[PDB]
């Protein structure tokens, strides 16, 4: 659907970036290793590969499943 404000409260099912790439799961370290895991960000709703905003950036984002592109913003409109 959409997100409000900076989308740190977004708990949707969206999981595709702005360029149509599929998001990587927050609990996997492949293809990109990272520290934005549910253990490090317990209140961010980090589940499956859904778009989220653990670091309080401008809007929901995800690590991508393309080995060449670490992360991008998600394909979501601002409510």
């Amino acid at each position: 659907d959409c997100y409000h404000g900076d989308g740190q409260s977004y708990r949707g099912t969206s999981s595709t970036t702005t360029t149509g790439k599929k998001c990587q799961s927050w609990s996997s370290m492949t293809p990109h290793r990272h520290q934005k895991t549910p253990e490090n960000y317990p209140n961010a709703g980090l589940t499956m590969n859904y778009c989220r905003n653990p670091d309080a950036d401008k809007g929901p984002w995800c690590f991508t499943t393309d080995p060449s592109v670490r992360w991008e913003y998600c394909n979501l409109k601002k409510c």
